[PDB]
C-alpha cells in the first residue's frame, strides 16, 4: 500500500442520484466540433489520413497560422435547435461536445484568450447556444476540453527546468480560469471529459489533476469527471499506483472494447467508450473514403456490448465547417434512433447481467431484474443457448416487439435452449427473459 496525497478518492461507485443519472442515460453523442472542420484534413494542397482534427499537427502548421482560420469561421448553417433534435431522434441521452481542442480554439467567449468564437465572423456563443438547446430536448450535456493548447506558450510538454515549472504553473493557473468559467457560465453541465493530459508535465503534476477534480466538483454539484484527467503522486494514470480508479469513471476504449469474456473486471467500475465511425476521424474530414466506415449495425453491436459491461457508449459527430452534418453522419443517427425506438428498453438504465457470453449477442440486465438477450447472430440451430449461474432459473421468454411467447427447453441442469421466434425478425432483436433465484 503506496502513501498518496493524489490517488483515487471514490471506494466504489457513485450512486448518488447524478451518477445514476449519468449511468442510465447510456447512450450519448459526441460532437468534436472547431478550427479543423475548416480545412478538413487537407493543406496546401495535401490531403492527410491522420485524424482531421490534428491537422495542424500533421502539417506541421504554426500557431499563428492555423489560428488565423478564425477569420474562415462562419458557419452559416449552424441551427443548435436542430442539432439537438437529430440527438433526440437519435435516442442519444446526453450530448458529449468538445469546449476546446488542442489547438486552443473555444467554442464559448472566453475572457482568458483571444482564440474564441467572439474573434470571428460569427461572433457568437456556440457553446451557450448548444447547452440550450440540448437541455430543451432534456438532453444532458457534457464538456470535452483539452489540457494540451496549442495556441498557449506557456504550455511545456515536461518541466526540466525552475522556469518550465514557473511557465507550466501560469499555464495552470489559465486552465483553472478557463475551467472555472465553464463551470459557472454554463451551470447544467453534467461531466467534464478531459483529453490532452498524457505529457509527462502533468504527469509530474498529479496534484493539480486531482485539485481540477475537487474544484469542479465544489462548483457543480453531482458533476461527473473522466479517469483520462487524473494522475496520481507518482505520475500513474487512470488508476492509482494501488490500483484504484480515480475520477468517476474510466474513460477509455476507443480502439477496442473490453473483452466479454477477460475483462470482466470492468463491470467493478463505471466506464464510458466513445467511438468514431471511420477508423480514427473524430473532426471533419473530407474524405471517408480512406479508412474502413461502420455500418449502423456494427455501431449498435458496439452499444449492445458496452451495456451488456456495465459501461456508457458515445457516437461520435465531426459537423461541417458549415454548420450541419454530412449525410453519413445524418444516414448512422437516423438507423440508430429507428433501432433504439424498437429495441431501447434492452438499453437504457441497463447493466451487466452476470451471464456467461453466449455467441449469439449479449446479455443486458433491466431495473426490475428483466434479463434481455440481444440477438446479433442467429444460429442455424435455431437455438440460442441460455446458461444460468447458480441458484438461477429461466421462468418465461417473450419477444419484446410482439409479446408472443418464446419456448424455452432444458438442456442439462442450468442450461436452456430457447427458441429462435417463429419468424426471422431481419435485425438484432431482443428476447426478454424471466429469471428467478432461489432462496
Ligand atoms: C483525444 C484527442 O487527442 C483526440 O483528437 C480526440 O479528441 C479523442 C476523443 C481523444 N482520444 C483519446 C485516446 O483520449
Amino acid at each position: 500500500e503506496i502513501p498518496l496525497k493524489y490517488g483515487a478518492t471514490n471506494e466504489g461507485k457513485r450512486q448518488d442520484p447524478a451518477m445514476q443519472k449519468f449511468r442510465d442515460n447510456r447512450l450519448g453523442a459526441f460532437i468534436h466540433w472547431g478550427l479543423y472542420a475548416i480545412p478538413g484534413g487537407e493543406w496546401n494542397g495535401k490531403v492527410y489520413g491522420g485524424a482531421a482534427e490534428w491537422l495542424k499537427s500533421w502539417a506541421k502548421v504554426p500557431a499563428d497560422e492555423w489560428l488565423k482560420l478564425m477569420d474562415q469561421w462562419n458557419p452559416t448553417k449552424f441551427d443548435a435547435k436542430k442539432w439537438a433534435k437529430m440527438a433526440k431522434e437519435m435516442g442519444t441521452k446526453y450530448v458529449k461536445i468538445t469546449t476546446k481542442h488542442h489547438e486552443g480554439f473555444c467554442l464559448w467567449p472566453s475572457k482568458y484568450t483571444k482564440y474564441t468564437v467572439a474573434n470571428t465572423p460569427y461572433k457568437r456563443d456556440i457553446l451557450g447556444e448548444l447547452v440550450k438547446a440540448y437541455n430543451d430536448e432534456g438532453i444532458d450535456v457534457h464538456f470535452y476540453f483539452s489540457v494540451m493548447d496549442w495556441s498557449n506558450p506557456d504550455y511545456r510538454y515536461d518541466i526540466k527546468s525552475k522556469e518550465d515549472s514557473i511557465a507550466f504553473s501560469r499555464f495552470l493557473e489559465f486552465t483553472d480560469n478557463q475551467l472555472k468559467e465553464l463551470a459557472t457560465r454554463y451551470p447544467t453541465v453534467k461531466d467534464f471529459w478531459f483529453d490532452g493530459t498524457w505529457d509527462a508535465s502533468v504527469k509530474k503534476n498529479g496534484w493539480w489533476t486531482a485539485h481540477a477534480e475537487q474544484m469542479l466538483k465544489e462548483l457543480v454539484p453531482g458533476v461527473a469527471i473522466n479517469s483520462r484527467l487524473r494522475a496520481d503522486d507518482k505520475g500513474k494514470r487512470h488508476f492509482d499506483s494501488n490500483g484504484r480508479l480515480m475520477g468517476d469513471y474510466e474513460s477509455g476504449y476507443e480502439r477496442r472494447l473490453p473483452d466479454p469474456v477477460k475483462d470482466l473486471k470492468v463491470t467493478q467500475w463505471d466506464w464510458e467508450a466513445c467511438m468514431t465511425i471511420p477508423e480514427n476521424q473524430w473532426g471533419y474530414h473530407k474524405d471517408w473514403s480512406l479508412s474502413y466506415v461502420k455500418t449502423p449495425i456494427e455501431v449498435i453491436d458496439r452499444i449492445v456490448h458496452a451495456v451488456s459491461m456495465g459501461g456508457n457508449m458515445v457516437v461520435n459527430f465531426g459537423p461541417q465547417a458549415d454548420g450541419d452534418f454530412r449525410p453519413e453522419e445524418k444516414a448512422m443517427a437516423t438507423a440508430i434512433g429507428k433501432w433504439m425506438n424498437r429495441y431501447g428498453k434492452a438499453v437504457y438504465a441497463c447493466d451487466y447481467a452476470g451471464f456467461e457470453k453466449q455467441d449469439w449477442g449479449y446479455y443486458t440486465r433491466g431495473k426490475n431484474d428483466e434479463v434481455y438477450m440481444v440477438v446479433f447472430n442467429q444460429p442455424y440451430s435455431e437455438r440460442l443457448i441460455v446458461k444460468t449461474p447458480k441458484g438461477i432459473t429461466v421462468e418465461k421468454a417473450t419477444l419484446l416487439t410482439t409479446g408472443e411467447d418464446i419456448t424455452v427447453v432444458e438442456t442439462t441442469r442450468n442450461e436452456y435452449n430457447v427458441s429462435v421466434p417463429k419468424k426471422n425478425p431481419g435485425e438484432p432483436y431482443v428476447i426478454q427473459l424471466k429469471v428467478r433465484a432461489a432462496k
